[PDB]
């Protein structure tokens, strides 16, 4: 019989701690869907639908091997059902089935996370891509049995393409527009759905000569994020996701429902800004983060 | 001379036999080219250019090392000239020059397949886009020198985007659309040349416990897809087709005019949908398949 | 202290010589921002902003741990500011702040590489996706210690889209057009800068025999290149430029903002065309560059 523990989830750009356990557990996780409206840019308005009140859901850390318990809860006030598709799954939809829930209803399923990775985790209530594009996606690490190597820093990003009826700038409420949807053409591009979600007062935070890992979700609906961090290089890139690491890479491609995992150190103060290198996106549309470091000026390196 | 072997191609789904030979050999395969109209989707009709009958074109599974001796044959009912260009042939066009055909003859032609690997071919008579949109496309799976590891289910998948003068849903024969495929804008992205062609009745199907390899190309002529199967995760991507290996990737890129590997066991019943996780695509332009999975269930997955 | 060297960079086409030192180096390197009108295809002329006078910018090419010293000048005619972002330095904006050059100055700066790559450079004056957009990138090729293998023939290729006013033919001088950028619809994609920059009296030559080695570059702003060589099959590829090497791959995605490096012997004599294999960008918008093999033929190969 397995142990019974309580997960540690963490709401965006944080990062759940490190497992130190060495053996199999049902992890128990809490999630509620809930549609509200918050501000995607200055003056403008989106009716986000959510996991957890924001966009994206909370960062889920389990050990392969783990069986995942979930209680997935539909607020009352929600207008649309709402579940869960967990790439990090096997099995029908991810939990998509499973977690069907109706407005204030509430549903329990449970699944193994065979295999490492970061997964994309999403809701797949028909219409699927309107429940994606409204912001419903998060991320769920399952750790390989023996860890990940230590780091000083963790970050969760995810990126996302939204479709507003009016061009980027229009002021208040802006509706769901499923035609720019089909043709894939998003009026933002954000990091951690809002613009400025992680940049400014907002930015993430490190120290210099801190070694630094982002976990990077694109949640999509359709683009692929050319990830990049201005001012710094990969030291390592974990391709796709996957096992197989890269090395000195200045730009990684996140396919649309998938993710990489980057690492790097800040060996010099500054402002490193992360955006998608599909350029226009990161300058026009939104797709701008930044991590601040704080320290003291080495002149040899620049 | 090296020994004569009839090549065993297959239609759409269905992969050849694997290579049980360790000697170079002449492998003979015949194609014929085809111009004939079908159902993109309900109520809606295409002229496809076909290689073989429908699209994607016959699989052909050779050796490393294997002399590709082919009799290409233009059917006297086309009205515009074919040829082949198979990124597996080193030289001239991959063999597009030497294999030009005007309908009503027949061009034999032979090429050395030197590296191992999963290949598409492709018509490549001006103009060049044309050919490829109306489905003139297929893959050459070239194995390497001592074989692929067994396999339990082996399925031949090609993406391919359509570019109808009607909006996706118009009735009747629809015609290509020049401008919206400069503009990569298609109507239709689908697996196999149809909506459906892969789904319900005409469903993939493995039984529980079976070791899957999908071999995966993208015909193009435009889009990228980040690749996905619902409910289940890649054990194993041949990273673009190549030798490299990446493992526990839920999604991966495949290039237009690429190719990709995955494998998975599927240990768990149930229905696993295929699909471009630019998600719209997958929901709203055709980019569906499924594998019907038969078998008992295991609530400790799931 | 280290011994100062005047770099070696080359316009396009050409690379630099291969690194011969086993010791770092304090490399000189003198970059010039012009504005400047060209042809970009037949009776149409386009109004490139560049890196000493063409698209893209010089080559530089220097060893891990040398410390690049640039003196960079922004001609007196130009009418905005100009920078430069070199993703292979470490640090603010990869140099910008240090290279913000007004019209008739001159600013001095210097960074060390730390790391091996294939690196973008490339204007960050806002707004970056115009500055991008006109033709302002290049490549610095950051050697590994210990060097590269030698090779027969080394080409420098950089892709990037376009966005003109008018569409594609249209005659006379078409000026940026910010709409079509920002929905990422260019009207030319082309290497080099230029509609045929490298192909028919311009294409790049090599004899049958020989090892080639592209290192490619995909200035962007927007797409993402699906690069492949008709006729050719990639034996190995520095996966987006860093440190992973693949084999036997068709088609490799460049990243926008980003790199790649295949390699491949051409043992046949042929014509064999790069392109972005988003097909109709390479027939129908420019992206399509020739490759000229002379010596003589192999019928065992084809
Ligand atoms: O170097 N990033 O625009
Ligand atoms: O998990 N696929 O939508
Ligand atoms: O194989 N070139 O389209
Ligand atoms: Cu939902
Ligand atoms: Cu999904
Ligand atoms: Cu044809
Ligand atoms: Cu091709
Ligand atoms: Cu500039
Ligand atoms: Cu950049």
């Amino acid at each position: 019989e397995l142990p019974v523990i309580d997960a540690v989830t963490t709401h965006a750009p944080e990062v759940p701690p490190a497992i130190d356990r060495d053996y199999p557990a049902k992890v128990r996780v809490k999630m509620e869907t809930v549609e509200k409206t918050m501000k995607m840019d200055d003056g403008v308005e989106y009716r986000y639908w959510t996991f957890d009140g924001d966009v994206p859901g909370r960062m889920i850390r389990v050990r392969e091997g783990d069986t995942v318990e979930v209680e997935f809860s539909n607020n009352p006030s929600s207008t649309v059902p709402h579940n869960v598709d967990f790439h990090a799954a096997t099995g029908q939809g991810g939990g998509a089935a499973a977690t069907f829930t109706a407005p204030g209803r509430t549903s329990t399923f449970s699944f193994k996370a065979l295999q490492p990775g970061l997964y994309i985790y999403h809701c797949a209530v028909a219409p699927v891509g309107m429940h994606i594009a409204n912001g419903m996606y998060g991320l769920i690490l399952v750790e390989p049995k023996e860890g990940l190597p230590k780091v000083d820093k963790e970050f969760y990003i995810v990126q996302g393409d939204f479709y507003t009826k009016g061009k980027k700038g229009a002021q208040g409420l802006q509706p769901f527009d499923m035609d720019k949807a089909v043709a894939e053409q998003p009026e933002y591009v954000v990091f951690n759905g809002h613009v400025g979600a992680l940049t400014g007062d907002n930015a993430l935070k490190a120290k210099a000569g801190e070694t630094v890992r982002m976990y990077v979700g694109n949640g999509g609906p359709n683009l692929v994020s050319s990830f990049h961090v201005i001012g710094e290089i990969f030291d390592k890139v974990y391709v796709e996701g996957g096992k197989l690491i890269n090395e000195n890479v200045q730009s990684t491609i996140v396919p649309a429902g998938g993710s990489a995992i980057v690492e790097f150190k800040v060996d010099i103060p500054g402002n490193y800004t992360l955006v998608d290198h599909s350029i226009f996106r990161a300058f026009n549309k939104g797709a701008l983060g930044q991590l601040k470091v704080e320290g003291a000026e080495n002149p040899e390196i620049m």
